DNA sequence: AATTGTGAGCG
DNA sequence: CGCTCACAATT
C-alpha cells in the first residue's frame, strides 16, 4: 500500500506532524477546529501506522 | 500560560 | 524515514 505517513496526514490537515502525532499517541494540547481537520485528513486518505 | 516546533532517542 | 517520548523558544 501507499506509504502514507504522520506528515502527509498533517498537510493535509493544515498541522504538525508532531500535533497529529498527538492525536493518535502521547496527547496534549489539540483544538476544537484542528482535531476536526486530523479527523478528515485520517478518513478520507489511507493512513498506515508506522509508514 | 498555551501550543507548535525542535531534539533526540528507538526501530 | 517514521514515531513516541520529552522539553522549550515563541506567541
Ligand atoms: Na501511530
Amino acid at each position: 500500500m501507499k506509504p502514507v505517513t504522520l506528515y502527509d496526514v498533517a498537510e493535509y490537515a493544515g498541522v504538525s506532524y508532531q500535533t497529529v502525532s498527538r492525536v493518535v499517541n502521547q496527547a496534549s494540547h489539540v483544538s476544537a477546529k484542528t482535531r476536526e481537520k486530523v479527523e478528515a485528513a485520517m478518513a478520507e486518505l489511507n493512513y498506515i501506522p508506522n509508514r
